[PDB]
């Protein structure tokens, strides 16, 4: 995942509400304790690779009981039958 360049540090992932050519654009955010933060904002679709059709990955999450029960993670935005065989977790940490 995209990091701000103040801290090195994942802090919050953010959706766009605002209308615009971003709207509904995952980012991440600064949610540092007052007098430390940034004003630097990255976009989440960053840290989405390419996948086998040459389209970006989307991000999901494991909803299934066991140890990567809610962790994230990539895959292609074609429904089941038209993904391809292209996987990737995400930072749980």
């Amino acid at each position: 995942s995209p990091l701000c360049k103040m801290h090195h540090r994942r802090c919050v992932l953010r959706v766009v509400r605002k209308d615009g050519e971003n709207k509904g654009r995952q980012f991440y955010a600064c949610s540092l304790p007052r007098g430390a933060q940034c004003g630097f904002f990255e976009w989440a679709d960053l840290s989405f690779p390419f996948c086998k059709h040459g389209k970006r990955s989307i991000m999901k999450t494991v909803l299934k009981i066991g140890p990567n029960n809610g962790k994230n993670f990539f895959v292609c935005p074609l429904e089941k039958e038209k993904q391809c065989n292209f996987f990737q977790w995400a930072e749980n940490g």
